[PDB]
């Protein structure tokens, strides 16, 4: 049976090198993995004795000086066309966006990182990287990077968390600093200080779309961390949702913070707080899970999204998860309802889908509140009832076609592993034109 072996990383980037998994997160720590299932922790915080970067306090100390803090924030590490991994590190003051982000360099993954230097600031009292004036409310706090290569081999980074949005900058691929003149770069989407953070970008061939997955809501337990998705035909935008909004739009009411009423209706929700227990039946549970990466393996055309999450009765504590991803019929992804275990997609019969399910409904909103199951039942005659009213169908081998309470879904049929209660379980993960995600979880 599927053996998983549990590590801590906040916010974790993932990379595929020699054959083997990394995540790296804030507070300088980091893990691997041969198989996303059993994961080795590596490093867990910032000291002079972290090896990824020797006498870190030495060596970055400028970023802690201006950032005025003993930590990191959520790192990427990215390899080049030179063969070597560059880390694109940064450091927040964590109460206002005082941060710096820089690049360090290594020949190996596992370190030492060189520092190469800062090159955005945040949090300044007069002008910005931009040559105006800092402003909080329009401007970047300069973390949360993502450093990718697009579809035709171009380099570019996209960062940002709160503040004044999300936004892309050219890199470039000799040096791994962004091309000169730019500013903090091209805007995605923001203002006034939205709880939307983690920027990441997948390409899906199959599909020819970037996918900008987010996080929105605060991290911790009562937070509403929810991950969500939007995509673009270029790396640089413009982004838009499955009702077709455009992500630029998406920013908090002028002089407001936090105002997550405005932001709530822009963007696919792939996954937020749910639990399948029951008080007669144990089940798996998250809370607040967010700040993910993505990958997609060459080879198969299969997606993962990899992420933290807290969990509900375990207070701050978090692990990293990972859960595959699939493409529906419209282009967006949706996630399986359990992590990994080395499932895949397969032929489905109707034999294995119908019979009683219990529902998670992830919906729209950012919420704290632990999303519960209602039961349903797919019947033999292609009707859906019991605490809901539908129907379902299948499209070719496991594509699943289902309509709930007069909404139109679409997604995937498929069996998998329930690591809590250690059954086969079949499912189904869908999704809607208002980007309200569906799971289904077999009884
Ligand atoms: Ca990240
Ligand atoms: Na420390
Ligand atoms: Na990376």
């Amino acid at each position: 049976k599927p053996i998983f072996k549990e590590v801590s990383v906040h916010d974790p980037s993932i990379i595929e090198t020699n054959g083997t998994f990394y995540v790296f997160g804030s507070h300088l720590a980091s893990a691997k993995s041969n198989d996303l299932m059993q994961w080795q922790q590596l490093t867990t915080s910032v000291s002079n004795d972290n090896p990824l970067i020797p006498n870190v306090y030495e060596e970055l100390k400028e970023t802690f000086e201006w950032a005025q803090s003993d930590t990191l924030w959520a790192a990427d590490v990215t390899q080049l066309a030179d063969g070597k991994y560059y880390m694109y590190y940064n450091a927040c003051r964590g109460d206002s966006p005082r941060s710096a982000m820089g690049v360090a360099v290594a020949d190996n993954i596992e370190g030492p990182y060189k520092n190469k230097g800062i090159f955005l600031k945040s949090g300044m009292e007069g002008t910005s990287s931009d040559g105006t004036p800092y402003d909080a409310t329009k401007h970047p706090n300069v973390v949360d990077p993502h450093t990718f290569f697009d579809k035709d081999g171009k380099l570019w980074m996209v960062y940002g968390s709160y503040s004044g949005g999300i936004f892309i900058l050219e890199m470039n691929p000799k040096t791994g600093f962004p091309l000169p003149g730019q500013g903090y770069g091209k805007k995605l989407l923001g203002g006034n200080h939205s709880r939307i953070e983690g920027p990441y970008v997948l390409y899906n061939p199959d599909t020819q779309y970037y996918y900008l997955y987010l996080s929105y809501g605060g991290l911790d337990a009562t937070g509403g961390y929810n991950i969500r998705v939007a995509r673009s035909k270029k790396p640089d935008g413009p982004y838009y949702d499955a009702e077709g909004n455009p992500m630029l739009d998406v920013r908090g009411k002028g002089g407001t913070f936090f105002d997550d009423r405005s932001i709530e209706p822009y963007g696919v929700k792939l996954m937020g707080s749910y639990t399948f227990e029951t008080e007669n039946e144990k089940g798996t549970g998250y809370v607040s899970p967010g700040h993910n990466s993505a990958y997609y393996d060459e080879k198969t055309g299969r997606s993962y999204l990899i992420f933290h999450t807290r969990f509900p009765g375990r207070g701050e504590e978090h692990e990293v998860r990972v859960h595959q991803l699939f493409m529906n019929k419209d282009g967006w992804p949706v996630a399986a309802p359990y992590r990994y275990a080395g499932e895949t997609l397969k032929e489905v019969k109707q034999k294995d889908i119908t019979g009683t399910y219990k529902l998670i409904q992830h919906g729209k909103d950012i919420s704290a509140d632990i999303k519960q199951t209602i039961n349903i039942q797919l019947n033999k005659n292609h009707t859906i009832s019991g605490e809901m009213t539908g129907t379902w169908r299948k499209t070719g081998k496991n594509t699943a076609d289902i309509t709930l309470a007069g909404k139109k879904y679409n997604g995937v049929f498929l069996r998998q592993w329930d690591s809590v209660r250690e059954k086969n379980v079949m499912t189904f993960s869908v999704l809607n034109t208002s980007g309200e995600a569906v799971w289904g979880s077999k009884a």
